[PDB]
Order: C-alpha cells, then structure tokens, then sequence
C-alpha cells in the first residue's frame, strides 16, 4: 500500500491545514471548513494496476456522523459516504472504501455536501 497525507500532494478548497489535535501521521491533517463544498484533492495517487482499491481514511471527528461524495478521474463515484464518529478529535479511527482506479497516476477528491466533514490525516491505498 501506499500512504497519502492529506495535507501534502493535495488541492484544499474551503479547507485548511492544522496540528491542534494530536496523533496524525506527517506534518498535520486537513480541517474541512465549510458544510458543503470544501474538498481535499489528491492529484497524484499512483497505482501499480486497475482494478478495485482500499482506500483506508485515517480521520478524527469527535462525534456524529459526516457525509463526503468521492469523487475517482473527475467522476462522482460515491454519494454521501457516512464517516462515523470516532469519539474524541484526538482518536484517529480508519474508514476502508473500495473504488475502481486505474493503472498510472489518478486523482481523488472528496467533498463535503451539509455536514462539514470529520479532520482528515491521511489515506492509504492498497490492490484488493
Ligand atoms: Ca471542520
Ligand atoms: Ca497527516
């Protein structure tokens, strides 16, 4: 698998970059500002072949649950994915998704639509 920090390699919108709450992997993790329309892009995800993926989000979110679309290459190819509480802003729970990339370089892009989002450390993606 490989490991992609959230706060480096990516495009923010309405989004920012922080270290209060300790515990993420790197050099901080990605505070989503708005309840909809903030976005973390990874613009060079770089897979060894196509086919389905684990995407596993290192995240915190201190109670509730959060809604993201995700969006592979441009394409919204999930709606309103929930991300649950982990309980504190410093626990980092994981969340897995299994998505259809390809081969080469890709890009990954998630997106908040009314419930802000949970912070965002990282995500790591391994071959199904
Ligand atoms: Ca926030
Ligand atoms: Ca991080």
């Amino acid at each position: 698998g490989t490991t992609y920090e959230a706060e480096t390699g990516t495009t923010l919108t309405d989004a920012v970059v922080e270290t209060l709450y300790p515990g993420y992997t790197g050099s901080g993790y990605v505070n989503f500002n708005a309840y909809t329309n903030s976005a973390i892009e990874w613009n060079a995800i770089n897979n060894m072949t196509t086919g389905t993926k684990n995407v596993k989000f290192r995240y915190a979110l201190e109670s509730g649950t959060r809604n993201l679309d995700i969006y592979v290459n441009g394409t919204k190819v999930l709606s309103n994915e929930p991300f649950t509480e982990t309980g504190s802003w410093s626990t980092w729970g994981e969340k897995t998704i299994q998505v259809a990339m390809n081969s080469g370089v890709n890009t990954l892009r998630i997106v908040t639509t009314g419930t802000e989002g949970p912070n965002m450390d990282n995500i790591t993606v391994t071959a199904s």
